[PDB]
C-alpha cells in the first residue's frame, strides 16, 4: 500500500518513538545524573568522534548529489559543523566537553581511546550515505525530526563547559518515495540510523557500566587526562 | 620509534595476537570452556555466519587491488577455499550447517535479519578497510592467520550432533618486504590490530546481548525466532 505524505511521516516518527537512542539505558542513566565521572568521560570521548565524523558523512553525501541546487542545501551542514576557523563550528562544544572532564586536547583529537564499536558505527554511516540510493542517504538524516545536552546534573562539569552549549530531508523523502518499495527503503534507512546510534550506546554500557569489560584499545580511567 | 628489522617486525606482529587475539575474549573463553547455553551458542553461530560469509567478499575487494596477475593467482585461492567448487563444498557451508545444526532455518540464517548491528558494522568495516587503505594494510589485516579449534570447542556441547561436527606464508613476507619505513611498519601493526578489533567487537556484542547484562538490541535474534 503506498502511504500518503501524512502516513509516511507518521511511520517515520514511529521509528523514533520505538528506536531512537533517548530510550537506551545508557542514555537514561546519563539524563538522570546516574553516571560516574569515568562513564561521562567515556561517553564524551566517544561522542566527540561521532560528531567530528558528521562532516565527513555529509561530504561523502555531498559528493554524490546530482546537481547544484541540492549541493547548495546540503553543504550548509558542513559550514555549520566546521564553522569558519579553529574554535568555531560547533564541533567545538564536543571538544570543550571532553576537555571539560579532564582529557588533553591532543588525546581527544587523536581518537586513540575510542571504542572500536563507535569507529565501526561511523564507518557504516559514512558508507551507507555513499553507497545507498540517494533517497536512503537523505532518509538517514531523519533522526533530526526527534530534536538537551543533562550536564548540569554533574558537579565535575564547570559552568565554562556549560557555556559552549549556550524541513528539507522530510520533503525530499515524501516527494521521492514514489513506490511502496522506496517508502520501505526510507523507513529502513532511518532504522539503520537508529542502529548506528544504539550500537555506540551498547558499547559504552558494556565497556564502562555492566559488565564493565573495557576492550583493549579503549580508554581506561586515568589515561589522556590532565 | 625506529625502523624494525624483518625479525623484530615479525616478533612485534606476533606480540599483537598474544595480547589482542579473540581467544582471550570472555565470550570465547565461555564458548571454549563449555559454559554457554544452547541459545548463546545459537546467537554466536548466527552472528559468526555473517563474518564467515563476508570473507570472500573482503578477499575479492583485496583481489581487485593487487597489481598483477601473479599476486592475484596467489590471493585467489583464499576465495576458492571459502566459496568452494560446487553447491555445498566451501568454508562457508560449515557455518551454514552449524547454524542449521542448532535449529535455525537455512533462509533465516542466509537472511542475516537477526544478527547484531555491531556484527554487521564490524564485518563491514573490515571489507571497507581492505578496499580503502593501502595495499600493505590490507594484506597485513590477514595476519591473524599467524594465530589460527572450533571442532573441539563444539564437542563440549551435547546438542551439537555428530552430523554438524563433521563439517568442521605470503602475507607476512609481503609485510616484511614492503614495510620499509617506520610509518609503514606502524600502519601494518595498526592493521593487524584493527583486524583483532573487528573480531573482539563482535564478541563484546554477543556478550552484552546474550550473556550479561543480556540486553538484546531491537531487531536482533531472540530465543525461539528463525527456528
Amino acid at each position: 500500500r503506498l502511504l500518503s505524505h501524512e502516513e509516511l511521516e507518521a511511520a517515520l516518527r514511529d521509528i523514533g518513538a520505538r528506536r531512537y537512542h533517548n530510550l537506551h539505558p545508557f542514555h537514561r542513566l546519563l539524563h538522570d545524573g546516574k553516571l560516574s565521572k569515568d562513564q561521562v568521560r567515556a561517553w564524551a570521548l566517544n561522542r566527540y568522534y561521532y560528531q567530528a565524523m558528521i562532516p565527513v558523512k555529509d561530504a561523502a553525501l555531498l559528493a554524490r548529489l546530482p546537481d547544484a541546487q541540492l549541493r547548495r542545501i546540503w553543504r550548509q551542514r558542513i559550514v555549520d559543523h566546521d564553522g569558519d576557523h579553529e574554535g568555531d563550528g560547533g564541533i567545538e562544544r564536543w571538544l570543550k566537553l571532553a576537555e571539560g572532564v579532564g582529557f588533553t586536547r591532543d588525546y581527544v583529537l587523536s581518537t586513540k581511546g575510542i571504542l572500536s564499536a563507535t569507529r565501526f558505527s561511523v564507518d557504516a554511516y559514512v558508507h551507507f550515505v555513499s553507497e545507498r540510493s540517494l533517497l536512503e542517504a537523505i532518509a538517514s538524516s531523519l533522526t533530526e525530526m526527534f530534536s538537551v545536552a543533562m550536564l548540569k546534573n554533574y558537579d565535575f562539569i564547570t559552568k565554562d563547559t556549560l557555556a559552549y552549549f549556550d524541513d528539507f530531508a522530510l520533503d525530499y523523502v515524501k516527494r521521492h518515495a514514489t513506490t511502496p518499495e522506496m517508502q520501505r527503503a526510507a523507513i529502513d534507512a532511518l532504522t539503520f540510523k537508529c542502529n548506528v546510534l544504539w550500537t555506540q550506546l551498547d558499547a559504552l554500557y558494556f565497556a564502562y557500566v555492566a559488565p564493565g569489560m573495557v576492550p583493549p584499545d579503549a580508554w581506561q580511567p586515568g589515561e589522556g587526562l590532565v
